[PDB]
């Protein structure tokens, strides 16, 4: 119930910034929103849905630690994601402007046709 409202929190800045979604990568941000410490796995949240996803390897701890999340097993985590992007329409991928130019360059192969979004530091009041 307590990290319902940085979850809650998080949903109220998808709608005030007009994302539909927002990857999160960084395991940080992944620690925050959901309580899962570790270096492989990759956030998706939209309005409606929450991703978390991981490898054959941390299927089980996550199945475990992780709650709120619709855990999805995976090998390419940003193919995964495209597959619920045109399932469920959505438009507007936001993204960390943190990342390098290099990863965004495979997001926009990716993604084409998506409007990516850059953000700053939108995680950041969040993890406050």
């Amino acid at each position: 119930n307590a990290m319902q409202r940085r979850l809650e929190r998080f949903d109220a800045k998808l709608v005030q910034s007009g994302l539909d979604a927002l990857l999160v990568t960084g395991q940080n941000n992944i620690y925050y929103l959901t309580d899962f410490w570790g270096t492989n796995a990759t956030v998706f949240i939209t309005k409606n849905r929450r991703l978390f996803l991981t490898d054959s390897r941390y299927t089980l701890i996550a199945k475990q630690s992780v709650h709120g999340f619709d855990i999805i097993e995976s090998k390419d985590p940003l193919k995964d994601i495209v597959k619920f992007v045109e399932v469920d329409k959505l438009e507007t991928i936001g993204f960390d402007n943190q990342v390098s130019f290099a990863y965004y360059q495979a997001l926009q192969a990716i993604f084409e046709g998506y409007t990516l979004s850059p953000q700053t530091n939108f995680m950041e009041e969040l993890r406050m």
